């Protein structure tokens, strides 16, 4: 889609988590949302647009990417071992990427 | 998914980005696979279905797909980062991974 | 340090982290947790003395070395926030990787 | 122990890693890296002793490391599966998160 897009999508699929009934909710919006990262994970944002590519600080916008994601296929590590209370948590436990990310770029 | 076509999938990026030339094909490539092991996470197999789904097995056959993904998600940590042949490099390794489920789970 | 010892270790600093009380007493068992099993993946235990080191079967086994430390870091990585109780539940889902590996190869 | 000290623990074990021709060497070097990596995490550095433990800063500061381990472990992988070329060739490449988070927050 596109960086603005993707964030949108992210924002949807985390209170579907929070909200989530089963396990399949919970292991499908993960999906889509590791799916929503990778497509931002590419983009350069506003600010960044006078960094290289290159630049340690686009590693970073880039690495903050890199993390949201471990964190969200462990959180597909506990959908799929049958506990979803436990990730439906490291999934609110995970908007400290979030504010993370934002503060540094948006 | 079905498994083995996830597995196809799978298989046939890996031919992909073994074949790339420059950041995207390996990026969209390991995006692609991203996906598929991640459907595959949940996907079932045969020589398994006599174990409990909650079971240390099914547990580290699931496990394996926690790692693969992100095997490949540090190689699109390269990708992204224009290392375009490292990505490749790193696309290789993995492979270890995908057998040691083969040899024990196939 | 052998096989049993890396073990016991890291089935010591669990017990002493269920228990703790700061964040900063279960940081350090979950450091002691991690630096041996840094320690037990270069091992080989008597199940798997039996095949080889380019084995798959000895790529799987030093897996769960790589999966567990991963997850010891993602309950390391809730202790420093301040995240106790988060933190010493990652050590609690943590052990189905303990779990993983025993029922393969003890 | 204070961060400082932690800092220059890892820089020579690059020197180190990149000063080996076989596994311990690059095995155990990375080996203490994360260590160095665990009790940093923790400290405050000189440039947020006015920001909150709970501050986007911070978070992210200290996801940095979080990675790190990730980029360390992940070469010590290859390392124990006997792979020095590749966990060597792996090493300087966690370079870009050295210096990442040096041009943030050091
Ligand atoms: C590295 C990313 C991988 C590649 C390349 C392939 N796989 Fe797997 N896989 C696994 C099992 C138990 C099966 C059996 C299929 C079934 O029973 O229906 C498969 C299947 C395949 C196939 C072809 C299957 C066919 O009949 O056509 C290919 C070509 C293939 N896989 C390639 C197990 C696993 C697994 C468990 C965690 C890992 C991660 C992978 N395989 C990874 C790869
Ligand atoms: C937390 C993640 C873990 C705990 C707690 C324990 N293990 Fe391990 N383990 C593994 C093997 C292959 C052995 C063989 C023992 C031998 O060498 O004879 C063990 C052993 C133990 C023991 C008993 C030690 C003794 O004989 O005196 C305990 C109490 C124990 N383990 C607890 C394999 C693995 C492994 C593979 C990657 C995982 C990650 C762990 N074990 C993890 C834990
Ligand atoms: C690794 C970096 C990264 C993290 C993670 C991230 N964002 Fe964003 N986010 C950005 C950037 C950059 C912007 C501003 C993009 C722009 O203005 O084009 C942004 C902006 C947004 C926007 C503004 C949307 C718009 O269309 O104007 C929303 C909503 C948002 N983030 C939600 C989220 C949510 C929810 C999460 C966690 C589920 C998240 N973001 C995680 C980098 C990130
Ligand atoms: C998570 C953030 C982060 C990570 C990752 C990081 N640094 Fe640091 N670095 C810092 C901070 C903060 C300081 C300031 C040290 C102080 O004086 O407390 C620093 C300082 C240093 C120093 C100067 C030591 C001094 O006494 O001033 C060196 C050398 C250094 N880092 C090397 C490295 C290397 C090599 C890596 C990667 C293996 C690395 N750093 C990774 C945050 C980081
Ligand atoms: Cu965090
Ligand atoms: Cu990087």
């Amino acid at each position: 889609a596109d960086l603005e897009d993707n964030m949108e999508t992210l924002n949807d699929n985390l209170k579907v988590i929070e909200k989530a009934d089963n396990a399949a909710q919970v292991k499908d919006a993960l999906t889509k949302m590791a799916a929503a990262a990778a497509d931002a994970w590419s983009a350069t944002p506003p600010k960044l647009e006078d960094k290289s590519p290159d630049s340690p600080e686009m590693h970073d916008f880039r690495h903050g990417f890199w993390i949201l994601i471990g964190q969200i296929h462990a959180a597909l590590h506990l959908a799929n071992e049958g506990k979803v209370k436990e990730a439906q948590a490291a999934a609110e436990q995970l908007k400290c990427t979030c504010n993370a990310c934002h503060q540094k770029y948006r």
